[PDB]
């Protein structure tokens, strides 16, 4: 009754029908054969794979609650163990999500993003126009924003202890997108006994948990229940309220893992999107010029951009949409499960079967985008130059599990891109026609080639 596919071997499942290139290539290749909705055995796990906008919208939107389950990621589960906002299920997840969503909604995020943008620009000025790899600074700005939500403070770009933690934090993401972590996904049950990247990822995340732990103790020692400082204070106050209710999800472990969860989901993606954006802006100066004129028209050279400006800036907004679409940072999504026995396009997905919504195949869907493989902001502009947003576009995914940080994420993109370009034009040792957009490391995260850039102060 499950969707069609290749016949598993016991233990090894569909290994022999997969592709050396990795999971995504594996999935797209099977789709050719079996259509938009097939079953692949990873290890001995059946997994149902959703391809194309329509099949995805059909599960995540038309059957929102069936498909609201969350799956495991083999390399990080030893850490999260189903705790915290991302990997929680059922009542745990509702409580954590509802809580998180409200807490981060309540200085405003926009104000903090603005002030971060100002530090960033102040920093770039110092270089005086020197070649520069922007990965570190982009890591720094994105982590700072989470740090201010979570810890109620930010770090200076040259702070060495901060940079030490950043180094290991970010080194974890490439390890998670590594080929061998993909292999670990399939045969962790065997491979968890031997050395591998799973142990490095474990150590790295735990080091970060420990840091979080200390921050929590310090938060409590200093707490003023009248004026909550950040997410941690607000969580502590809710721990206290639930002191005498043992069925409450508001314990210490969900506190550490939720804070980690926010770092885990809101740093590398946003940071890389930014870095991909600038790689596209080096490649297509005609676009970057256009965005700068649009900034000149709407904002001018003087005040900082604010979120308000975006709705008056359709071309930029279209460009940012197009950056995320092409960037394609999480290409087969974050695993789901079905909360119950599900009827789907003729098939039956047993309760707790895993679903992979192949987001990439939306972002590249030729029904919705004329030139799926070309950077064309056109995909988001109608005949009047107004922004039109389409069904193809789903980089934060859809339905009940939609990115819990969508608004934060988009605000960072809009305000970082627009505050930077407002003060800087850009250039690079590599000619635009020679710039290559093909990712170096592809996994649960895509990763674009590293490059150098100059941020040249304007007028
Ligand atoms: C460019 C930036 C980002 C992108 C492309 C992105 C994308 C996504 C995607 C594809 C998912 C999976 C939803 C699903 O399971 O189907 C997700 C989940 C999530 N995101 Fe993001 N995200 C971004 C930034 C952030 C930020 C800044 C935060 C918080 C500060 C955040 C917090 C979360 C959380 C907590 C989840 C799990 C949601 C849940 O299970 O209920 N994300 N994100
Ligand atoms: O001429 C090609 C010959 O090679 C074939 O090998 C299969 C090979 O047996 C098979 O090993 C190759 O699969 C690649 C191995 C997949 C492992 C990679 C996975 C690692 C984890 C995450 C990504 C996927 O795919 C081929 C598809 O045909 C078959 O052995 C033959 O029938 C065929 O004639
Ligand atoms: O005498 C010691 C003095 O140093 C303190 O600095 C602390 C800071 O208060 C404490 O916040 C700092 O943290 C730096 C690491 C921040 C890492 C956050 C990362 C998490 C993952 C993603 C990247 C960001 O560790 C420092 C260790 O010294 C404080 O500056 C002073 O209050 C204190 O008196």
């Amino acid at each position: 009754k499950l969707p069609p596919g290749p016949s598993p071997l016991p233990v090894l499942g569909n290994l022999l029908q997969m592709d050396r290139k990795g999971l995504l290539r594996s999935f797209l290749r099977l789709r050719e054969k079996y259509g938009d909705v097939f079953t692949v055995y990873l290890g001995s796990r059946p997994v149902v794979v959703l391809c194309g906008t329509d099949a995805i919208r059909e599960a995540l939107v038309d059957q929102a609650e069936a498909f609201s389950g969350r799956g495991k990621i083999a390399v990080v589960d030893p850490i999260f163990q189903g705790y915290g906002v991302i990997f929680a299920n059922g009542e745990r997840w509702r409580a954590l999500r509802r809580f998180s969503l409200a807490t981060m909604r309540d200085r405003s995020v926009e104000e903090r993003i603005q002030e971060e943008a100002r530090c960033l620009v102040e920093e770039l000025r110092k270089s005086k126009g020197a070649l520069l790899d922007n990965t570190l600074l982009f890591h720094s700005i994105t982590s700072n924003i989470i740090c201010s939500i979570v810890f109620g403070k930010r770090f200076d770009y040259k702070d060495p202890v901060f940079l030490r933690l950043l180094d290991l934090w970010f080194q974890s993401f490439s390890l998670i997108s590594s080929f061998s972590s993909q292999v670990f996904e399939l045969f962790s049950g065997f491979l968890k006994y031997f050395p591998g990247t799973h142990r490095q990822i474990y150590r790295n995340l735990q080091e970060i948990n420990t840091f979080i732990g200390q921050s929590v103790e310090k938060h409590r020692a200093t707490l003023d229940p009248s004026n909550p400082r950040d997410f941690i204070d607000v969580y502590l106050l809710r721990m206290e309220k639930d002191k005498s209710d043992p069925s409450s999800e508001f314990h210490h472990q969900n506190l550490i893992l939720t804070v980690l969860s926010l770092f885990f989901a809101g740093t590398e993606t946003t940071s890389t999107t930014l870095r991909y954006g600038f790689l596209l802006m080096l490649k297509y100066p005609h676009v970057t010029e256009r965005v700068q004129k649009e900034i000149e028209q709407v904002i001018g050279s003087h005040r900082p951009p604010a979120l308000d400006d975006r709705a008056k800036m359709p071309y930029t907004d279209a460009v940012i949409h197009e950056i995320q679409r092409l960037g394609d940072l999480i290409p087969f999504g974050v695993p789901h499960t079905v909360t119950k026995d599900t009827q789907f396009r003729g098939y039956v997905i047993p309760k707790n079967t895993e679903v992979f919504p192949v987001l990439s195949s939306a972002l590249h869907d030729p029904r919705y985008f004329e030139t799926p493989n070309t950077f064309n902001p056109g995909h988001f502009l109608d005949a009047n130059g107004a922004l039109k947003r389409n069904e193809g576009f789903m980089p934060f995914s859809l339905g009940k599990r939609i990115c819990l940080g969508e608004g934060i994420a988009r605000t960072e993109l809009f305000l970082f891109f627009t505050t930077i370009l407002q003060n800087f034009s850009i250039a690079s040792p590599v000619p635009p026609e020679d710039i290559d957009l093909t990712p170096r490391e592809s996994g649960v995260g895509n990763v674009p080639p590293s490059y150098q850039i100059r941020f040249l102060a304007r007028h």
